[PDB]
């Protein structure tokens, strides 16, 4: 599996990724690129001492990186601003890269490594595990119209504007026969409430993602309940991991398609 | 509804019971005529509004007689014991009955071969309820999809059902067969059969009224740091989810037999995939 650069090793995210790599047994490319105002440092990831450096120098430092690891895969989680300037950076580079990083214009985005035929996944959403519950209710939801006709749905949610993830597990839901407004969501937004009915460890009240869907048949006999609840940032760490192993078996194996998602790693299996 | 008339073998049972009162319910014709099992007397119930003639299986050859007279498009719905499945198959087979058969057990590689050999309109399924079916075939297509996509976490699966039903479910053992093309190490005996009724009570919400009849089922998957919670549940109290089921297939059975599909023996996926027909 290739070494891995992660932009930016001082972000909450970011350092994340990096402990997580080192502590799988990826070589973590001892260099990292840090935001605008952020200055030059020395941090420790693991065993590793990371030389922090500016985004300004971001030319010179990719070239001492790619001198000493030619097939490096850079990890980009920054912020909203840099997302496109980045890609666009990492594609005129010739740099595979793991886009984790949300918002900027996102065709773009997509458009640039496509174009440019740049060995990429981009991925706003990391939590794979999560992301294979969604999609699943998805194609179940495709393959058997109306199965649950009559029943009712309860979603309840606890985030920090309801979760993205919550309105896509809903769609489908839809096409199972269930009537639910997207405004029947409760959202739990009091931290008691979310700690007494949610279970949310007070550890975890900045940095959650707890759902619950109940659906109920009409005479009360039949109760289904679906739960996934995200503490912290170990999945999205881990869901970046697996996404790094993929990417390089792909540039391993030459592959024509260039551009992958969540979605093909998880088709492409577990590789730990 | 120019939905078939039925015969459900055998409505003294308990979910043989429940199917033939849902038939009547939802305005399908209930066959006056019934087949019971082998130390049971013939007898007379009342199922809705329809006075049933239950007779003792030995009679069966004239009962069915009697039913394909006056009855010529009757499904046959076999609710009955895992020790008359394949024997009960194969009559109707013979017979050119069409038939939805919900009981368990009996050589299931057996049932199926001799459905599909003799061309027989029929729907063979272990699970009639419907929405349960749905959510195993959504398991299950998470394991096609995305193979180990849970490998390193912990699977918990816990399961509650009536205490004379003592071994496990097969639709948690399918669940988990799932589950282990998802990445989770898992034995069967590993699933914890809770039937003492203070626990089932207690730990699993089992309302007292269904400490007798319920199908209770918890399915817990964790990943290795405790920070990933996952857990899906499906709960059934009595037996009218399997009652509804039936009629649903039923109705999908009728159509395909008044439409001479080519296409013989179905399940309860052929089934969801036709949608609501209510
Ligand atoms: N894909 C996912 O599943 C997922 C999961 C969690 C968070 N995120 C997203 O990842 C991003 C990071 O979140 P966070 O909490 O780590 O943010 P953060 O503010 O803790 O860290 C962002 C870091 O990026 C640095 N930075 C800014 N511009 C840069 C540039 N041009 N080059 C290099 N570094 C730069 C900043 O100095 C900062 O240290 C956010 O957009 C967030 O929404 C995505
Ligand atoms: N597919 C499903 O959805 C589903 C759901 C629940 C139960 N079941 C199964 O249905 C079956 C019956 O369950 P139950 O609780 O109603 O059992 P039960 O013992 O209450 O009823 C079964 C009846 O079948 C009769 N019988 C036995 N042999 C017969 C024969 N050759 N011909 C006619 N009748 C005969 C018995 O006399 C008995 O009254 C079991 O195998 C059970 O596992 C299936
Ligand atoms: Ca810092």
């Amino acid at each position: 599996a290739a070494p891995v650069m992660v932009n930016d090793c001082t972000g909450k995210v970011g350092q994340a990724v990096a402990e997580a790599a080192v502590a799988a047994g990826l070589r973590l490319v001892p260099l990292s690129l840090t935001g605008p105002g952020r200055g030059g440092k020395r941090v420790v990831i693991g065993n590793v001492e990371v030389d922090v450096r500016e985004v300004s120098e971001r030319e010179d430092v990719v070239k001492e990186v790619i001198t000493e690891y030619p097939n490096v895969i850079v990890v980009d989680y920054t912020l909203p601003a840099a997302v496109n300037d980045n890609a666009e950076f990492y594609c005129k580079q010739g740099l595979p890269f793991v886009m984790g990083t949300t918002g900027g214009d996102r065709e773009k985005l997509l458009d640039v490594a496509r174009k440019s035929g740049t060995y990429s996944i981009i991925a706003p959403q990391m939590g794979k595990q999560v992301v294979a519950f969604v999609a699943a209710m998805e194609i179940m939801a495709k393959q058997f119209p109306g199965a649950f006709s009559g029943y009712t749905l309860q979603v309840t949610e606890s985030h920090q504007d309801v979760s993205g993830t919550a309105l896509a597990v809903i769609s489908s839901l839809r096409k199972l026969g269930l009537d639910f407004k997207d405004e029947q969501v409760e959202l739990v937004r009091d931290p008691k409430e979310q700690m007494t009915r949610m279970g949310v460890p007070e550890q975890h009240l900045n940095g959650h993602a707890f759902h619950t869907y109940k659906i109920i048949s009409p005479d009360g006999t039949v109760f289904f309940e679906f739960k996934h609840n995200v503490c912290g940032r170990s999945i999205y760490a881990q869901g970046t991991v697996d996404a790094v192993l993929f990417l390089s078996k792909k540039i391993q194996e030459k592959s024509e398609k260039r551009l992958y998602n969540m979605i093909d790693v998880l088709e492409g299996g577990s590789m730990r």
